[PDB]
C-alpha cells in the first residue's frame, strides 16, 4: 500500500477511462501545493527541476542524480498519496543509463515516466537508435516486476513530419510502451488524428504553459481521447511572476507587501507539519 | 575576483554605512530573480531550503548536506555576483560540526551566515554553550584566512529577556562575531535599543514577513541604525500563494492562465541562458 | 521479490536458528566483494561510511543524507541480493528525525539498523530519552507496513553498568524493538549472560575488529545464542592496511606492484560488469 | 593559502623539473592514506569513483555530480594539503557541461583535470568535436582566472594511430591545454617519442595497475622526460585484493584476522582525528 504510485497510476489508466490532470512541479512548496489541493497525479518537469534546484535553463544541465533526487523527494512526501510521473529525458546516457535511470525511479516510487528520441548532447535520433532506449527501459521495469508506466516521446514532429512520429510511437509500443507523447503539436486537429491514429493505445498530452502549441482545456483534452494530461511550467511559471513582483515591491517601497494569511505556520502545515507533530506526539518525548 | 563573496559583503559592511537588503531566496528561481532585479546580497533561508529541497516544515529536518548545497548552489549561479548570507543554524551539531559548517560555507563562495543559540534537538541553550558554537566559528575562519561574515543570532529574548540577549551578543561580540542578531523584536522601540546597546558594533535586522514581529520598513530600519535587513518568507510566501491560485484555477477550470508573457524562454534567460549561449558559442560546436 | 531485503532478514530471523553473520562494508567494492563471495547478509558500518565518503573520523560527522545515501547504494546493488543491516546511530535528531531516517531507510530498501542510546552530539540519555527514539522508529516501521528489523543498541555498558544494560533491552523489546544489541562487552562470560538474560529475544553480537572487546568466533557467538553477528571494520581495515603497504611500495620504489591477476577487468567484474552487458546486449544498441 | 591546489600544481609543473608523482585514490581512506605518506599530489581515478561511490563498472555510470562530490571530498581533506588532479572523462555533455564541470572542478580545489576525446555514450570523436571540448574548458578557466591544470587526453592510439594522437595532442596545446596525455602506450620506445614530439609542451604518464600497457618505473618515466605520472588502480587494486582474502577467512574459519596494529584509532588519526580534536578542545566544550 505505502510506495505505490506505479501501481495507481496504472490502475487509472486500466480500469477507468478518465483524463488524468497532472499539474506541473519543481520542488516540494509546488508539490505539497497540488497535494493540498486534491491532484489525483502530478508530474514532475525536468525545466523545473533545473530551475529550481540548479539555477540553470534547460539545457542538458540535470543528470540522473538531480532528477532522481527530485523525484525521490516529491514522490514520497507522502507515502500514500498521489503517484508521480516524471521526465527522464533521454535517459541520461547509453542503454545501462537508460536502465539505471528507470530503475533508481522505480525504486523511488516513481509511477511512471516520459523517455525521448532527443540527442542527448530540435534534433532526434535514428528510430532504431531510439526503440534502443525504450527497450532498455521496458527490459528494466520487467526485470523488476514493476507497474511502472512508460511513457514514449517522440520530439519528431518539427524535423521529421507526423507520419514519422506516429511510426515511431507504434514502434515504441511494439517494444512495450505503456503510453505515447506526441511533443509539440501545431494544431487541435492534429492532435486529435494522432490519438485516433493510436487508438486504442492511449496518449498523453503536454500542455506547455505560454509555449509555442495551441490552448487545449482539459475539457477539449478529454474529449479528444487523451488519457494524461501534464502542464508543464503549471507552477514555475506564476512563482516567477510573483516572486519578481513581491521582490520589485520589496526594492522600491521597502516592504514584501503579501497577504497576511500567509503565515509561516500556514506553509509549515503545507509542508507537512501535522504529520510530523503526530510523529513528535506520539514518540512521547 | 571571482567567488569573493565573503570580501564584497565585508567591504559592504566595513567601508560603508548602508543598509544590506537581502531578499530571503530559497531556490534556484528565486535567487535568480532578485539577481535579475540588482539586489546588492541575498539571504538563503533556512525555511525555505527545507520547504523547496525536503518538502518539509521547519523542525531541523534540513542538516548540513542540504544547506551547503543549496547554498553553493545559489552563491555561484554568478561567481561575480552579489554576496550570500546564508542561516547555519545552530551548526548541526557540536563544535566539530560547527567548524565543519563554516569550512564547507566558506569553500563554497558563501559570504557569511548565521549561528544561533537554540537548542538543536523557544529554549536556548546555556550562555557558555552557545559561545562554544561561536568560538568554533570564529576559528574556524580565521584558520581559513576568510573575510566570512559571522552573524551571532540569539533566540533568548521570549525565555530569558532582552538583557540576556544583550550580554549574550556583547560575550559573541568578544568571541569574533562580527554581526549581531536579537530575534523576534517585540517592538520598534526594542529593536533601536539593541542597536544603541551594541553601537557601534553592527546589527542585523530579521524582517518575516506575517510572522510576529511588527512591521518595519527598509527605511525604518536604516534610521533605527541596523546594518543587515534579510528578508524570511520574502520569495516563498508569494509563490506559495500563486502556485496555489493557479492550481486552483487548473482544477477547477481546466486551464493555467499565466499571463502571456511568462514563456518558458524568459523563464531561461533569467536562469542563466545567455551565460550557456555564450558558452556553447564560444566553444565552437 | 526485489527490494526485499527486510521481508529477507526477518525470514532469517523468525524462521531459522542459524546465526546471521554479516561483514562490515563501507562502500560499493567491499559490498561487492562481500556479495561475490556469498555473505547471507551485509552489515553498512558508520565508522567505514564516514571514513570513505567523508574522509573523516568517527565523531557524529555523517549526518542522515550521507548514510542514507551509502546504504541506498549498497542495499540495491543487486535488486534480489541479500539483506543490509545499517547503522543509524541514534536517528540524527529527535522523532521527527529517527522516523524520517526510518522512513528513509525503509524505502531504500535497507532490511534492518541499530539505534543507540548514545548523545546525538561514552555517554548515553536516560532510559525515557532513549525510548522516545525507539518509540519513534517502531512507529514509523508499522505505519508503513515493513518488515524492517529495528535493533535497539545500547552503550550504557561502562557508564551505568550491565543490569542497567539489561533493563534498557527489555525496555526497547516492550516498546516493539526485534532485537538487541548490547555494546562493548568486557568478557565472553558476559556476552552469554546477556543472551541468556533476554532470551527469547534475539540478540546481535557487534565484533570490532582490533578493537576492545575480546575476540569472540563465529562458532562461539552461535554456542552463547547470539541470532545475529555484525562485524565493524572487517573490510576498511585490511583495506587500509593494503593501501598504506601498497603506497609506501610506491613511493620508495616507483612501483605499485600489485599481483597481476587483479586487472581491472576483474575488479568490474566484481563491480556488476555482467549485469551491464547484459543490459547492453539486450537492448540491440 | 588555503584552497590554492591550481597554484600549487602549476607552481610543480612550471618551477621545478621534477615528476609529479599522483597515486589514484578513490575514497577517503585512500586519500588520506597517500596523505599521511607525503605525497605531493593525488590523482582521483574515475574507475575507483565508480567502483567505491557506486558500486558499479567503469562505464559512464558515474556523470559530473559523483566525481565533483568525490572530488570536492578528496581535495578539502585537508585546506593546505596536496594538490588533486581529478579524472573528468569527456566534460559529462556538450560545452555547456564541460565549462560547468571545470568551473565545479576549480570552485572546489581541484588543481588539475583530464578530458579526453571519447565518445560519451576504443572510439574517439572527430578531431574537431575534440577541440570544442577542449576549447569549453579552457575558456572556462581563463574566464574564472584560474591556475587549473587541464590536461588533454587522447585515445586515438588504438583506432587512429600515433601520428594522429600527436596531431590532436598539438591541436590541443594550441587550443590552451596545459600539458598531454597519450593514454595506453603500446610499448616504453613509443612513450619517449611522444614526449619527444611534443616536447617541451609537458606530457603526463597514466600507470594502469595491472593493465594493457608496458610496465614503466618512476625513475623510467623520468628519464623519458615525463613531468606527471599518475597511477590508476593503484589503491583500488590491492584494498580488493586484502578485502576478499580477509572475507574468504571471515566466511571459513570464523574470524577477521586484521594484523591488531590497525585499530579504530589508528583508522580515525589516519581520517583527521588530530585536526577533530583541535577543533573540539580549542572551542572550550
Ligand atoms: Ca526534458
Ligand atoms: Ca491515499
Ligand atoms: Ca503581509
Ligand atoms: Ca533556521
Ligand atoms: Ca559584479
Ligand atoms: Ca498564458
Ligand atoms: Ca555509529
Ligand atoms: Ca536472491
Ligand atoms: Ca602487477
Ligand atoms: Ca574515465
Ligand atoms: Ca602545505
Ligand atoms: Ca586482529
Amino acid at each position: 500500500e505505502p510506495f505505490s504510485g506505479a501501481k495507481k497510476l496504472r490502475h487509472l489508466l486500466e480500469n477507468t477511462d478518465e483524463l488524468i490532470v497532472c499539474p506541473g512541479v519543481y520542488d516540494g512548496l509546488s508539490a505539497r501545493t497540488a497535494m493540498e489541493l486534491g491532484f489525483k497525479s502530478l508530474y514532475m518537469t525536468g525545466a523545473g527541476t533545473t530551475a529550481s534546484r540548479l539555477g540553470q535553463p534547460d539545457l542538458a544541465i540535470a543528470q540522473l542524480h538531480d532528477m532522481r533526487d527530485n523525484a525521490d523527494m516529491i514522490a514520497n512526501l507522502d507515502p500514500f498519496g498521489p503517484p508521480l510521473i516524471a521526465d527522464m529525458d533521454t535517459g541520461y546516457g547509453g542503454p545501462i543509463m537508460v536502465a539505471r535511470t528507470v530503475e533508481h525511479y522505480i525504486r523511488s516510487g516513481v509511477a511512471g515516466a516520459h523517455l525521448e528520441d532527443q540527442i542527448l548532447t530540435k534534433k532526434v535520433v535514428s528510430r532504431d537508435e531510439y526503440l534502443v532506449r525504450i527497450r532498455a527501459a521496458v527490459a528494466t521495469k520487467r526485470r523488476l516486476r514493476s507497474d511502472f508506466v512508460l511513457i514514449a516521446r517522440t520530439d519528431a514532429l518539427q524535423s521529421l513530419g507526423y507520419e514519422e512520429c506516429i511510426e515511431r510511437l507504434r514502434a515504441a509500443r511494439d517494444e512495450g510502451a505503456d503510453v505515447g507523447l506526441l511533443e509539440g503539436f501545431r494544431s487541435k486537429e492534429q492532435a486529435a488524428a494522432a490519438v485516433a491514429a493510436l487508438a486504442p493505445w492511449p496518449l498523453l498530452l503536454n500542455s506547455v504553459e505560454n509555449g509555442h502549441s495551441p490552448l487545449i482545456t482539459v475539457e477539449e483534452a478529454k474529449a479528444m481521447g487523451f488519457r494524461i494530461m501534464i502542464f508543464s511550467f503549471a507552477t514555475l511559471a506564476p512563482a516567477y511572476a510573483a516572486i519578481r513582483e513581491t521582490l520589485v515591491r520589496l526594492r522600491d517601497h521597502g516592504v514584501v507587501g503579501t497577504p497576511d494569511g500567509i503565515t509561516p505556520v500556514r506553509l509549515f502545515e503545507v509542508c507537512g507539519l501535522q504529520d510530523a507533530m503526530e510523529v513528535d506526539n506520539g514518540a512521547g518525548g
